[PDB]
Order: C-alpha cells, then sequence, then structure tokens
C-alpha cells in the first residue's frame, strides 16, 4: 500500500530535478539538481519574478565599478546560486549547480567558474559540502573535475551518453556521474520515427545506465551513478536500486500516486574486482566518435544549455 | 578556338581528379589527383585491378613471413594505398594525395607515424616525397600532426574541412593544402530544411563555405592552397571557377568536358590575427552542428571502408 516513490527511496537516493524549489518539499527528495535550462524555466515563472529582480538590484548595487559585461556575468552566477540556496532550504542533502556551458572545452576556465560558484555559496553562508558543481563530460570537463576533486570540490559530471565516457569520469575520482536516459531514448525513437516508447528491455537509455552501473560495480568505482533525464515512470522503475536517480516533479508526482509493489532491479555484488588500464585522451576521443549518438547528444546538450544561458543573459540585460 | 568548360576551368584553377582509378585520369589531364579510403576500396574491388591487388598480397606475404595476421593485413593495406598512388603518378605531372588510416584521427603521434610510413613506402618504390600529399582528417589532433609533418618537409592535405575555424587553424599550422567539402555541406542544408531541389548557388552552404575560406586566406596572406572537394553537380564546380584548385570526380569531369558555354570566373585575388587556441577551436566546432556531425561521420565512414579493405585482404590471404 506504500507509494512507489516511498519504496524507491529505500533502495535508491531520490533526487528532484528542478529549479522550482516550491515543488520540492512535497516529494522530500534527498538531493536536488538544476541545469541552465531548469534555471531559465524558473526565472521565467511569475512567482520568482521578485527573486530575480532582487538579485539583479543587489548585485548591481554591490558592484558599481564592474563594467556592464562583468556585471551581467556576476548577476547570472548569483541567480544560479540564489535558486540553489532556496533549494537547500527545503532539503537535507546537496544541490547541483552547473558551470557556464560556454567553458565546456576549457579545463582552466571550468575550474575558475566552479570555484566562483563555491565562493558565492560560501559568501551566502552555505558550506561547500552541500553543493555539487555540474560539468559537461567532455574530455576537458573531466580533466577539470579531476583537479577540483583533488582540491575537495565535489563534481557532478553530466551529459554522459557513453560507457567509455563514464569510465573516464570514475578514473578522475569524480563524486557523481549523471548518465542520461531520456535523451538516448529520444535519439532511438527519432531514428525510425517511433511514436511509442520502446519496451523497457529495448530502451537504449535504460540499457545505457544499466551498462554503466554494471561497469562501476565490477571495477569497484566509488563514483555515484545517478540516472538522469526521464520520459516516463517505467524508465525510473526499471532502474530501481541504482545509487541515485534524479527525477522531474511531474514524474515524482506519478510515483507518489502509484501504490504498486516495487522490485529492485540494480544490485551491488561481492564479485572479484576488475582492475583495468586508464582511458587515455586519444582512446576517449576515438570511442566517443564511434558512438554517433553520444557525440551528437553531448555536442547538442552543450549547444542547448548555451542557448538558455544566453537567453538568461538577455533577460538580465533587459532588466538591468 | 572554342573551348569546353573543363578546358576553360583549367586556365583559372588547378583541376584535380578525385579517383583511385588511374585508367580514367589521363583522359582528363588533371594536374594533381586525390584518393581516400573509400576511393581506394572501390578501386581494389574492380576486376581490372584484381590482378594488381593479388600481386601486392603475395609480394608482402613473401617478405613478411613471421608477422601476425594483424600486422600482415595492415602492411598489405599500406602497400595497396601506395601502389594505386604510384600508378596515378605515372599519368599526371603533379602530386597524388594518400590518406592515413582514419583510426588514428585523434592521435597526433600515430598520425605522424602513419604519414612517415606512407612516405617511406613511396621512397622504397622510387618516389620522392615531393610528389605526395598526406591526407589527414582536420581534427585538432590531425592539424597538430600536420604542423610537425610540414616542419619535416612532408606536405599535407587537410581533409574533412567543414568550418572556417578548421581552415584557419590549418593555415596557421602552415599546411600545404586544405580540402573544404562542398557536397556534404549542401547535403546537410537540404536535409535540415527538407529541401526538394538544390539551393540557389548564392545560397548554397557548401559553395559559400569555400568562398568564405578562400576570402579569409587571401585577405590574411595565407599560402595554404584552397581545394574544393566533394561535389553533387557541375553547377557547384562552375560556381567556384578561379579557386586555387578543385578536385572533381570522373563523372563530373566528363560533364565539364562536354559543356561548351563561356565560363565566368567567380573567385579572384584583390590582416593578421592571433592564432586560434585548442579551446577556441573546439568551441567553434561545437557551435557548428553540421561541422561536428560531418567531421565525425566522415571519420566513421572512412574507418568502415578501411575495415572492409582489411576484410577483403584477410579472405584473400
Ligand atoms: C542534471 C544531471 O544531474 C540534470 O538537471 C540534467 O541536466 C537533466 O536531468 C536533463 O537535462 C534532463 O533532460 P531532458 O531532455 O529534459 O530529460
Ligand atoms: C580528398 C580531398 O582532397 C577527396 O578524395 C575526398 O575524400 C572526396 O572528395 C570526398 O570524400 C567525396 O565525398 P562525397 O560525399 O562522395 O562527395
Ligand atoms: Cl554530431
Amino acid at each position: 500500500q506504500k507509494s512507489v516513490l516511498e519504496q524507491l527511496k529505500q533502495v535508491t537516493m531520490v533526487v528532484a530535478d528542478t529549479g522550482d524549489f516550491e515543488l520540492i518539499k512535497k516529494y522530500k527528495p534527498v538531493d536536488a539538481t538544476t541545469n541552465p535550462s531548469l534555471i531559465l524555466k524558473a526565472v521565467k515563472e511569475q512567482k520568482y519574478s521578485n527573486l530575480v529582480a532582487e538579485t539583479i538590484s543587489k548585485v548591481k548595487a554591490n558592484n558599481p565599478d564592474l563594467n556592464s559585461d562583468d556585471l551581467v556575468k556576476e548577476i547570472a552566477i548569483e541567480i544560479l546560486v540564489s535558486f540553489g540556496i532556496k533549494i537547500l532550504d527545503v532539503i537535507e542533502g546537496k544541490v547541483s549547480s552547473e558551470v557556464d556551458a560556454r567553458v565546456s572545452f576549457n579545463s582552466a576556465t571550468t575550474i575558475d567558474y566552479a570555484k566562483r560558484i563555491i565562493a558565492r555559496y560560501e559568501s551566502n553562508g552555505i558550506p561547500k559540502d552541500r553543493v555539487l558543481i555540474k560539468i559537461a563530460a567532455t574530455w576537458e570537463g573531466i580533466k577539470a573535475a579531476k583537479l577540483l576533486q583533488k582540491e575537495g570540490i565535489n563534481c557532478n559530471l553530466t551529459l554522459i551518453f557513453d560507457k567509455a565516457q563514464a569510465k573516464a569520469c570514475a578514473e578522475a575520482g569524480v563524486y557523481l556521474v549523471s548518465p542520461f536516459v531520456g535523451r538516448i531514448t529520444d535519439w532511438q525513437m527519432q531514428q525510425n520515427n517511433l511514436k511509442t516508447f520502446p519496451a523497457i528491455a529495448d530502451d537504449d537509455g535504460v540499457n545505457s545506465v544499466k551498462a554503466i552501473y554494471k561497469l562501476y560495480k565490477s571495477h569497484g568505482f566509488k563514483t555515484i551513478v545517478m540516472g538522469a533525464s526521464f520520459r516516463n515512470v517505467e524508465q525510473v522503475i526499471a532502474l530501481a536500486g541504482c545509487d541515485a536517480l534524479t527525477i522531474s516533479p511531474v514524474l515524482l508526482e506519478e510515483l507518489k500516486n502509484r501504490d504498486e509493489h516495487l522490485e529492485v532491479k540494480l544490485t551491488k555484488n561481492d564479485d572479484v574486482v576488475t582492475q583495468s588500464p586508464q582511458i587515455s585522451e586519444a582512446d576517449f576521443r576515438w570511442l566517443m566518435n564511434e558512438n554517433a549518438m553520444a557525440t551528437h547528444k553531448l555536442a547538442e546538450g552543450i549547444r542547448l544549455f548555451t542557448k538558455d544561458t544566453i537567453e538568461l543573459e538577455n533577460i538580465i540585460k533587459q532588466n538591468l
């Protein structure tokens, strides 16, 4: 008689995927995740209009010497952080905040942006252990995360569409990876103009996370596997037992209202640990190129997040 | 004397034949010729070259008795590539382009190794490096490899060029020649807009890519040769009359040979910025959805054809 959501929480760390903090409390997730598209969506909700306006005025008044370009950048990071803090107010776990997608191919500036995010959280009275820095899993992002982790800054490597990509992240000692499910299912359906979701056993997105989970547990990697991007509740249910799953409020609502028994599908084991050679940059780039879907979706994800980041900047400029 | 469009084109652009079939080249009298893994595969499968392929298989196997099936197959493949190149050099005054194994496209060190191996095979057959261009996919790693190869006196043909950023980086690396694709860019344009007919020449993304690269190069004083490649029809070739060079399929060369109207020259001659960084190159390439897709798929396609050649070799060993 227990909801599927409540049962899921006992075998998987449930995470809410949204910037709309007022919707989080009723699902009581452990952690929460944001991204540039979710922040933009929240910024355009009338209920957060004053939060945005206040942030713009505060940063503007506190930084009278910054040139207009730098001012807009500061406001954008403060908005990202402001939503993150409102989220932390209603959860006991961590919040993921993503670096500017425009630095995705530059490890040095990714590190800079990551530290700036942490600095803003700290200036606002939040300890860094409550925050995960979200970084696109390009070779450069992974390289950046490797350095950040060495300095005690936990990262969430996102836009993961390939197993070799996930392996490189684990080898860099990243705290958590977000292999995508839904966007892979999108590719699969679009390839043949499919009108209905594939059967779970045939869902490329679900199988991607299953393969990454199996890889991690067989290699003793401690990086947390967090499935992200979902199109339907069956995809979430098929991954019950995964370390974590970040889920939209719409799907959390469906899970909360279903009371069927939930069977765990992903489980850890005590098998002999496999030790393997490290993935070099050249091998990573080759393997990614061989995966047509992965190369396309990683590139597209960066382009789309960039578009939403630029839209936010334009909103800031139009209200400065 | 009235001259065909092909003959008129030769006076304002270096005409290059895009084929592995040397028997078709002499007829059109191009200056240079270009091959690629797909063209070599098609040539290897022809019956007229079945005798040529067979001899190479036996020749290599006799001189390499202890090499495993893996190394033997790869050695036969490189000698086959060079054999077709040498037969092409017999019927032209200029250079031939031979492409490195597409599988090393993201490894500068092994790209350099393969390039040097090709040059060494030509030299052992009495062909000096001046007659050869090494084709390399224009990934960041390929460009870095070409930069070093050029310093060693090995001329490179940077291929699978779909964006101005690649072209800029190639020119900055001192590469001998770049091959911007025209046809594949237009393919993208037509799929994206669900076009039924080809776009007007003025709006043809492929043609405009070469025009832009040509303009960039001449305005900045880059000496890298601009060679348009991959064409869907003769109108696209004609639209680039005046370009440094154009590499054209035998089918389109035949069409040009039979066209008799006046040819209007479209490209003519008439600034220096800091060199593009790896990070800026990667960003610009990512912003160009078409370029990222076509470069990636181009490498995948050439790889498939390289693997097929190995399969033909293994079952005929
Ligand atoms: C961060 C991953 O931990 C998370 O916000 C992701 O960015 C989202 O889960 C995906 O972007 C969702 O994508 P979709 O295509 O909307 O399903
Ligand atoms: C080398 C470029 O100098 C040349 O052989 C190229 O590989 C070909 O021109 C293109 O690959 C042909 O592409 P298409 O899509 O067949 O037109
Ligand atoms: Cl792509």
